[PDB]
This record gives C-alpha cells, sequence and structure tokens, in this order.
C-alpha cells in the first residue's frame, strides 16, 4: 500500500540492529554501512512488520534478535517493513 518490500542476502549477519518491541513493534535502530540491507534500502526508523513469513508486529525485542541471527547465512530475507520516523523518534525512549 504505502510499504517497503525488500529482498536481500544474509551473509554473515543481517547487520540490522533493533529498538522497541511487544507494545510498540520492533523498528530498525541501525543498518550496518554498506551491507546488503543497507543496500536494498532499509534505514533507521523502518517499522518491520514481518520476516519472511514470521509476522514481527508483537515480538519481543531478544526474540526478534535472535529470529534475526538464526535466519540461515548465505540464504534470501524477505523483509516487510514501513518508514515510521516519527514514531520510531518517540519510540526509543
Amino acid at each position: 500500500p504505502s510499504m517497503k518490500l525488500v529482498k536481500f542476502r544474509k551473509g554473515d549477519s543481517v547487520g540490522l540492529r533493533l529498538a522497541g518491541g511487544n507494545d510498540v513493534g520492533i523498528f530498525v535502530a541501525g543498518v550496518l554501512e554498506d551491507s546488503p540491507a543497507a543496500k536494498e534500502g532499509l534505514e533507521e526508523g523502518d517499522q518491520i512488520l514481518r520476516v519472511n513469513n514470521v509476522d514481527f508486529t508483537n515480538i519481543i525485542r531478544e526474540e526478534a534478535v535472535l529470529f534475526l541471527l538464526d535466519l540461515p547465512k548465505g540464504e534470501e530475507v524477505t523483509i516487510l517493513a514501513q518508514k515510521k520516523k516519527d514514531v520510531y523518534r518517540r519510540i526509543v525512549e
């Protein structure tokens, strides 16, 4: 509708730093310089809605982190996201 659907190959890690969790949702807090996730256009302040076929709209940050780590190395990741800069800037507190 007015979102982002990105597909990139995970190398060693997804290179995403995460903020939020549970109620507020999972947000990109940092995207590693020149990583596949960056090149595909993911950016600090996007909300992550779905990773592959897993809904990310009510997940505890620590499970989100591990799930991203647990994605298999060298495989294609599909991320559904939406830019929520304003909510994000409020959220990080």
